[PDB]
């Protein structure tokens, strides 16, 4: 689609077998996604975002359904306010800004 | 043009006479600057994200030029290590998402 941002560009995603909403976010170099259980191992990351710096769970190869979109990539688990898609993902949806 | 996200997506903008880089966010609802010298009156804000809040000052109708794009709206100016653009400008220069 095109999307416009005279709204948050909110999307649904698919992770887990569940929906939720989450922003696409252009400013997110990674994926962020509120606490939830993933499989396999997890990886210790630090993330710096608007306010300081939080620990997150890093996820690797986790599939994730992207507003109709499949992606598989890392994700990152930790207390983030909204779920965010970054750019890791973006990329593997193939999206692009336009002006 | 058409941007694509295999980078952090940065521009050349000017703003209170200066030339800065900023980043183009969808994520981020307002535009916030690092800290610099604006014009006219202000206001305290808090806003938020990964990592908490942070205090910054809303300037309101600020011209800025966005890749050779001008634009006015609010901005905020406040302790932010990168610019970014967000949704209430990036609207103003027409800026999509695509895929
Ligand atoms: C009301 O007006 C607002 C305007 C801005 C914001 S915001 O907190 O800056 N954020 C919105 C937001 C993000 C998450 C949750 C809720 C809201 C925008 C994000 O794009 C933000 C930008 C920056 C802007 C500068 C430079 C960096 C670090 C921070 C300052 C936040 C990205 N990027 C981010 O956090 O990315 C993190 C995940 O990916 C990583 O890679 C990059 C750092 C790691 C909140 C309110
Ligand atoms: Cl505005
Ligand atoms: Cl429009």
């Amino acid at each position: 689609p095109q999307i416009t941002l005279w709204k948050r560009p909110l999307v649904t995603i698919k992770i887990g077998g569940q929906l939720k909403e989450a922003l696409l976010d252009t400013g997110a170099d990674d994926t962020v996604i509120e606490e939830m259980s993933l499989p396999g191992r997890w990886k210790p990351k630090m993330i710096g975002g608007i306010g300081g710096f939080i620990k997150v769970r890093q996820y690797d190869q986790i599939i994730i359904e992207i507003a109709g979109h499949k992606a598989i990539g890392t994700v990152l688990v930790g207390p983030t306010p909204v779920n965010i898609i970054g750019r890791n993902l973006l990329t593997q949806i193939g999206a692009t800004l336009n002006f």
